[PDB]
């Protein structure tokens, strides 16, 4: 129950592997009883059948045994095996989308190691401790409920060794099991950070070789790798001796017996018929026990592991919702003194902001670099779901609408652009239904300026790209990534420093392109080459966390107020 | 041998755990016979030795088994579980280093995932295999060996059945063993893209989010995970099909003696001496037989896979090596007619390129987005160790130089930088001894523009930074990532559009800066806003692939050609 209960419930659609398998181990059984009656006759007394026993009862382990042996073996491992499976594919499952539900500085803090390790590794775990332990925990367990229940009335003297020794077996194991539940924890993370400094060392690759240093990592590896060694070593010696000690109580109880075979039998009330059966019937259930123990360990492992990941499903969505659902767009862009801070306790990067960026308009974001400008630039789009104030689109704050489609309201080109390992096509049409006309992508990528290196290289939009834009330029990838965003086509479109390396005279270009579209919807552009903003319906100059200046080109200008100085700055 | 074999070098150094335990098996075996030689007697003539066995024998039982039994348990798990984790951690230590011994597009390629999800499942594969395995392929080994040799000459009759079904079960086995390696060699793969698509999903969340395609991802993943449940269901299912097959034969070489019971005994030869022994070591064999089966999956899943990564290791370290060490540099990078392509067989990307750039001098690098630039750039570096050409380091070509000081003789700030998650201060520190002086680091820091918000957030550069600068703007990244660059000092000094995403007025500083120090080293500066180039030794205009026009701010300019183009776009 509890903990181990609430996993049931994720086993539960699968239990009917659990009853097959169960029912197969039966059948297993009366194929023993029969297995039995006829072995050991044939043993001894095998000349003295020789005829009908013999050959008229060979046909018969040949097909006692194929028949019921065999296919019932395999009816054990047909329903066990698949209903570990789809307990663990199907958690992992769950976790990941789990995991992307989880909005926000999430992914910022720890290393996307650790999670991509979760998955993998801690899922496997709690699998096994499903399938073969809850077999054997009920096998080796109703085995136990089977010889204490015997020795039990039938023996009412030695079952009261069984009730001293019991208890303290019972208890002895409950904290190894606890340390075991422990020891597999820790040496999950442990396997979790062997991942991240192994993403590391190939995310790192290109520094790494200039870097001067593949040998501390080398080092820092080692150091991982052997606490892994070393931490699970930790729990596989913990076992081991946890089973000679359960050996001991085990070994106590039945060695009372024997005390009480020499002055109790020799009062008889034990005899040569109970000092026979109460007694084999000891040395025989200490084994079952003794087995149960080893395998315990296994269901720990796993049971620990639901726990942790139990525990890491259990946690905050991230993603906070609202209510109102909108399908139309005009981008109506406005929010108020809306101040903002990014892990609670620290300091705002972004103070009383107010503006207001009405349909159709196109307002800029410039300052000094570590202003708040890609700050609210992805603040929009709620990734943080705010500070204090009000941000709202058409009158609607972001809350009031549903993160959903609220998102479905926006097309984006982050500073740094992030792509996947699809074809160009793709790339861009990851971009909402994921399967558009070929048209609008042709379209988006000339409307980008790139149809033409997208057709310089062979098998063009059908051509598969670095993972993560890797192999080529950055341009030609801010451009997909522009042209992605462009493609969706959304009534409010942030560009995030989308010249960031470009051409001059390919940027220039792509900014004729933008005025071209941009013309009806909203448009809030955010970069720092100046050039791409002479023409702004509106400048929100910004330093320090604060806005400092809206004006047009002109106003900005003749104002001299740091705008100027960085126009300045402009050239020279 | 072979294969196997291969796999013993590795495990040879820890060879100590091997017999340690094989001595504790042994152990343990003594132990039984005393304890037959106790349990049966006192079993029903436990009336009749009540008094002096019963008594005088009970602390010989807690004691024969507490130190032997308990101690030898403790024997084996402890030397197999250490030479399994050591063996193991050691295997994944040998890929990861050998991984990043794999200079060049090899990481361009496949997905970091596949190459990650090796480390950590494949190595714990051939891990299991090594220690349970031969412990088991030894120990049901070497009883197989036992009634084998007994049947032998003790009734050469029913050995006679023996050399009938031993290679159909020999030969049936050696079969179901090769699927075994095949399906869980794909079972391998299966789990490694299910960490890709793990990856992504992680890696993309800022996309997956406005994206519009969470699901899409979900989609994706479900298709993957299944697959990998069913990938193993394969292979549990052909194992447990694969047992029952063999109780086959092993009731077939069986049943032939009860054939040869009803007849032959009854023609003496096998009696009720013999129909009793060479039929019970018949019904014995078959049993530790029947179990080597069953553990040989597991040896096979892990044998399998140290074969896949024993290639994946004994792959072509794509670090070719020179000679040449060098510790000084007068960064005089020179290289003539250096033509250049990607992935062997398709278009080059730079063509017969000839350039000098002396010591001191400053060489610029600018031309359409799109032109060779960042590749000349990550060329000199030997990134791609060239096509058909000739680039030299001070006459010697880099070659003829070790790939190790070479890439010691050069700095670099690649167009996009990937950083780590430590501090500031490492950041820049892991830049060549990983530890300088406090000093290098608040000097780079500030050299490079950056001290003043490195000090704005508390810890300064004792402060953690996000996962790849993702706690701090990519103009503070950018900063840092020249930082680094900036301390090491190096001859030869590349900047790969190192102003990307800057404060204009910032940018200008780090350009003085720059000047300042760069005035004696060797510079290689390759961006596209001009501004910071008016006044460079030399610029070298580049247009598809090849090269155009090696002038003056001033030469180039007066030409008219591209160049003076780039630099009328460069306002309006
Ligand atoms: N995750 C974070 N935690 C704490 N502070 C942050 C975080 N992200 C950004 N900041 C702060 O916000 C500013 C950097 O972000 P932001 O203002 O969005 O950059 P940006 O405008 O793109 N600047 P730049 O890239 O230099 O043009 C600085 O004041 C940072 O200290
Ligand atoms: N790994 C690669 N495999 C194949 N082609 C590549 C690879 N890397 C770069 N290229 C090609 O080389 C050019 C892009 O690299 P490069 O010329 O270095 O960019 P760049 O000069 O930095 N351009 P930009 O970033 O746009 O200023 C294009 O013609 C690409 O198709």
């Amino acid at each position: 129950w509890q903990t181990f209960r609430r996993l049931w419930p994720t086993i539960a659609p699968f239990k009917a592997g659990l009853i097959v398998a169960g029912i197969a181990l039966i059948l297993n059984a009366a194929s023993d009883t029969f297995m039995l009656s006829l072995l050991k006759p044939l043993l001894d007394d095998g000349f003295g059948k020789t005829d009908r026993s013999v050959l008229l009862w060979m046909p018969l382990v040949v097909i006692g045994l194929m028949i019921l042996r065999g296919i019932t073996s395999y009816i054990s491992s047909y329903c066990i095996s698949w209903v570990s499976g789809k307990v663990v594919m199907t958690m992992r499952r769950r976790l990941f989308g789990h995991m992307m539900g989880m909005p926000v500085a999430f992914f910022d803090k720890q290393s996307t190691g650790t999670l991509l390790s979760r998955i993998t590794y801690d899922s496997e775990q709690v699998a096994s401790s499903s399938s073969g332990a809850l077999i054997t925990v009920v096998r080796e367990g109703a085995s136990i409920i089977g010889l204490f229940i015997m020795m039990f009335y039938y023996s009412w003297q030695l079952s009261i060794i069984l009730v001293v020794l019991a208890p303290i077996v019972s208890i002895a194991i409950r904290v190894v099991s606890k340390r075991f539940r422990s020891i597999s924890k820790n040496m999950q993370n442990t396997m979790g950070q062997v991942t991240t400094s192994a993403e590391q060392m190939l995310k790192g690759h290109k520094e790494v070789l200039i870097f001067g240093g593949q040998e501390v990592e080398t080092k820092r590896f080692d150091k991982v790798s052997n606490k892994m060694r070393l931490q699970g070593m930790k729990m596989v010696s913990a076992s081991s001796i946890s089973d000679p000690i359960i050996q001991l109580i085990a070994s106590l109880a039945l060695a009372f017996v024997l005390y009480a075979a020499s002055f109790p039998s020799v009062m008889d009330s034990l005899t040569a018929g109970t000092i026979t059966v109460v007694f084999s019937s000891m040395i025989a259930l200490m084994r079952p026990l003794k087995s149960l123990t080893n395998v315990n360990a296994q269901f720990q492992r796993g049971m620990a592991a639901c726990q942790t990941l139990f525990a890491i499903l259990d946690s905050e969505q991230e993603k906070d919702e609202g209510k109102r659902v909108i399908d139309r767009a005009t981008g109506d862009l406005e929010f108020r003194n809306v101040t903002f801070t990014y892990p609670g306790r620290e300091v705002p990067a972004l103070r009383n902001i107010n503006l207001k960026i009405p349909a159709g308009k196109t307002v800029a974001l410039v300052g000094r670099s570590g202003s708040g400008k890609s700050t609210i630039a992805s603040l929009i789009t709620r990734f943080y779901d705010i500070d204090e104030g009000h941000i709202l689109m058409d009158g609607h704050d972001l809350r009031e609408y549903t993160l959903a489609s609220l998102r479905n309201q926006v097309a984006l080109v982050s500073q740094n652009v992030h792509l996947f390992n699809d074809t160009v096509a793709n790339n861009i049409a990851y971009a909402r239904t994921e399967e558009y006309s070929r048209e609008q992508i042709e379209e988006a990528a000339r409307m980008a300026y790139a149809m033409d290196f997208i057709n310089k290289m062979d098998n063009g939009l059908d051509t598969i790209i670095g993972e993560n834009g890797v192999l080529l330029s950055g341009g030609q990838r801010q451009r997909i990534a522009i042209a992605r965003a462009l493609l969706r086509d959304s009534p409010i479109l942030i560009l995030d420093e989308a010249t960031s390396a470009l051409d001059t005279e390919s940027e220039r270009a792509i900014q004729a392109a933008l005025d071209e579209l941009q013309k009806n919807r909203t448009s809030l552009v955010i970069a720092h080459r100046l050039s791409t903003i002479e023409q702004a319906d509106e400048i929100v100059v910004v330093e320090d966390g604060i806005i400092v200046e809206r004006g047009t080109h002109s106003e900005l200008l003749a104002q001299h107020g740091v705008y100027a100085q960085l126009h300045k700055m402009q050239f020279g």
